[PDB]
């Protein structure tokens, strides 16, 4: 069919930056940590998941991302070429 | 401790027909399965993504870099 | 006792046809598949179950659900010869 | 990626007293499990169906598998 | 403390008979067998657990819930017996 | 087809403090732990039964049993 | 960000002690026990979790409870520091 | 019979921005994970707890503790 059903949504996108203790020195240093909470919602019955980011998890979230955005916009350029 | 931490990140862009389209146009569409570690027993969130939902999560995590990477540089010279 | 308590009820079915890329060729070639929803109800307290369906499981269910009805036809047809 | 798929298909033929018949009289009920699995880690879904609900079950498959058919050869002469 | 909290509470309690085939006979011979349900309750937030009995399944259930109640009686002997 | 059994039955006799008695009388208490086994992933459902609710679940689990006995008789004179 | 978005919350604590008997013995000898139930909440969306609980694992608990408790202090006093 | 029981606690103190300060401090909080084993199979339960929270459990426990070996030192004298 059309899209009637469909898998579920991503319907809130919040985070927070913590300092913490870090683990790859022996001394007392501080290192920066993002908690980041993603609202998940199936076509009302809303989830959470809630996940803690690095900076290079980070970035690689962001290049995946891209890449997919890349992706879409071929395919929306193909199809337009009919 | 050991917090639930994003370690895989996989995805598929398909073709679905359009519903609210006038002109039946198809449209492209991301199925994305994120793979989240807590400790071996990874667990699998799956969402379909359409390009402005995309567009916004990238703006978000953007914000984030630039967040944590000025705190990282405030710790450094505190 | 009677039919009053049951197990879950399937009490929806729908459907969607995507495109997508296929894995059994090297090029870039495109091959339909069915996302499937089937909404399922206990005797209220409804849940989802989305799974993706090829050609061929979809060929597979739909002979196991033909024996299926044949089975409850005989059945029904022994019943009603006492 | 890896969407849930449905790897296995059981059932079983039982024989119950109907609730709502005048005569009593008994009444064959299916007891079907689908077997989903997503990837090891197999999830069972159990269901009870009757006759009706399986022919429609069937109508429903069977428009999906013409729909399917359908695709696949616009894609072979596309 | 006192009982204020309390684990879950069982309670419902319900059956069916159904005739299904065996499988202790190579030929077409039927059996019984149970569906019991048993629905449990947090103190509201109620869930239901089915399984299949059988026969002696159930007669085993018989002479441990038995077993139970003799030990719940002695000690309420014991305990009146201050 | 495999529906959930119960394998296994356990259970512990405490004394709690009674919540409703004026002479602030101990009360025995059960904590009845059964396993359920689906096929290896057993599950187990914990259940706190009073003396009460533990005889009328011997009631009831008895008439399951007369029921089963007589249809088993009526099978085999079928 | 902010404090905003946050992990779930402890937002109740209960428990009761039992007599029972105790595995430590080979005569009818009772022992005290706690349950515990702690009640969680996501910022609605309350949860229970029981346990139980020897006087030994209370014991370490409270040692851990406080060391946590010194941790936050010493925290406090270092940003009260600027 | 084998009950829920805890068998780890661990934490991490992280430093996080004020919500209702005026003056912007930070503030600390702990992030506390309990593991809990009811056999293997043991879960994880994660809060975030405040020093107040944090004081408030300490005197619950306490009391437990007190409750407790009362009770032990009454069954001792019995």
């Amino acid at each position: 069919m059309a899209n009637q059903i469909s898998l579920p949504r991503l319907v809130d996108l919040d985070w927070r930056v913590d300092i913490k203790t870090s683990s790859d020195s022996i001394s007392r240093m501080a290192v920066p940590t993002c908690l980041l909470q993603m609202k998940i919602q199936e076509d009302p019955s809303i989830s959470a998941v809630t996940v803690e980011l690095s900076k290079e998890t980070l970035d690689t979230m962001l290049d995946g991302l891209g890449r997919i955005r890349d992706q879409l916009s071929a395919v929306a350029s193909k199809l337009e070429h009919h």
